[PDB]
């Protein structure tokens, strides 16, 4: 299972940053959270279930603005199409947001939220391509990925764009 790894720009001070991942079964687990003493923290988690997970991050008991987040965990042994990367989950407004589509196996992409974002992918020639978008305004962005008039697993995705 591809690990969840994310840098969030939240500056931890006197309070404790905590987290909770909710799995599709109903099980909860605690992600690993590391304060990079510096304006940020890093959240990591190793999935054991397939599909849509919720990540909650809190500071002093209360959700950060960047929280809750959604992420979709692909089945590894699965051939056929997939997407993954931080731009499906979270980004900062006016910084670049990126994810990967795997196509080692007709691709339709749209990104729609607060501001007009016009995706195009760039083929890595390694059976994957890389989408990068510029969400200029903060909000919730829906990212639609289809392979044959059909949503791939996780599509449409929702990525949360903040600025702090």
């Amino acid at each position: 299972f591809k690990p969840f790894d994310l840098v969030i720009p939240f500056a931890v001070r006197k309070g404790e940053i905590t987290g909770e991942v909710h799995m599709p079964s109903g099980k909860t687990a605690t992600p690993e959270i590391v304060d990079n003493k510096d304006g940020t923290v890093t959240v990591r988690y190793a999935p054991t279930e397939v599909g849509l997970h919720e990540m909650h991050i809190k500071y002093m008991g209360s959700h950060i603005p960047e929280s809750p987040l959604q992420f979709y965990v692909n089945y590894p042994n699965s051939g056929s199409v997939s997407a993954y990367g931080p731009g499906l989950v979270y980004g900062v407004a006016n910084k670049t947001a990126t994810f990967t589509i795997v196509t080692e196996d007709g691709l339709d992409l749209a990104i729609e939220g607060p501001s007009k974002a016009e995706i195009s992918c760039i083929d890595n020639k390694d059976g994957t391509c890389t989408v990068t978008y510029l969400p200029t305004l903060p909000g919730d962005y829906s990212i639609l990925v289809k392979y044959n008039d059909k949503h791939i697993p996780g599509s449409p995705f929702t990525a949360k764009i903040t600025d702090d």
